[PDB]
């Protein structure tokens, strides 16, 4: 009857500090849709945990020594017990813990202005004035640092070059970026869709240039490894997984 640890990150609408003139403590003090899911999660399977943020505040990449950082880094050092955040699924990250079936997709795409000729990350990266970047240490980061297209090679060499600082912190900063700058933010879709839709002047450019998904991470050889899995085809095939992301990006939209 262990008190589960669970590693997670600050990301909206996927978790965030539940506003309150109540000063909360414990698990009480966030919200959003991951918290949602431990919570089904936690009825589900029956069992208890506390919430950790991510010291390093990192999702997690493998730095020149094979060393890994942040959530994934939490899960190998059996810091937590699993990881519920908007965790990418990937390959390189698979060969060192495990991931349930996926509870959401999306694509790596571009966030920016509206309004320009902009089409492509072929338009991007074939040209150097608008600045380009993405969230250091991130799924996406590593995708381009290790890409074998030829494109996005030559993207990476930009947004890692030392003539700049292309990358960014975290997704606010790079959203601030892409909004008081000639900026373009290379972020996930399901993300894009939610900032886009609170900020009028910006949009999408282009579709998915990759296809993937979100899952729960466990540390690989976990006795919840498999409970957590059936529990996400259960909430998938309620319709329950599609209620929780409506919730969380239901808005005005634009026009
Ligand atoms: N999902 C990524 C993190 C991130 C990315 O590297 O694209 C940063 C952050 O960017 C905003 C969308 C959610 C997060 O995606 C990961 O699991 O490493």
């Amino acid at each position: 009857n262990r008190t589960l640890i669970v590693t997670t990150i600050l990301e909206e609408p996927y978790v965030m500090y539940r506003k309150s003139d109540k000063p909360l403590y414990g698990n009480d003090r966030f919200e959003g849709y991951c918290l949602d899911l431990l919570k089904e999660l936690s009825n589900i399977l029956g069992f208890l945990y506390d919430v950790k943020l991510v010291p390093d505040g990192k999702y997690g990449a493998q730095n020149d020594k094979g060393e890994w950082n942040g959530m994934v880094k939490e899960l190998i050092d059996h810091r937590a017990d699993l990881a519920v955040a908007p965790l990418t699924i990937t390959y390189v990250r698979e060969k060192v813990i495990d991931f349930s079936k996926p509870f959401m997709t999306l694509g790596i795409s571009i966030l920016y202005r509206k309004g320009t000729p902009i089409d492509s990350a072929d338009d991007l990266a074939k040209q150097t004035k608008i600045e380009y970047g993405a969230v250091r240490d991130g799924s996406t980061m590593t995708f381009f640092k290790k890409s074998k297209i030829s494109t996005y090679e030559k993207m990476w060499a930009f947004m890692s070059s030392r003539q700049q600082s292309a990358l960014v912190k975290n997704s606010d900063e790079g959203i601030q970026r892409v909004l008081t700058t000639d900026y373009a933010l290379l972020m996930e879709s399901t993300s894009i869709e939610y900032v886009t839709q609170r900020n009028c002047n910006l949009t999408q450019i282009g579709g998915l240039i990759d296809s993937k998904g979100y899952g729960v991470g466990t540390p690989i050889g976990s006795p919840y490894r498999d409970k957590i899995t059936i529990a996400i085809l259960q909430l998938q095939e309620e319709g329950k997984l599609h209620m929780m992301k409506e919730k969380w990006w239901r808005g005005n939209g634009c026009p």
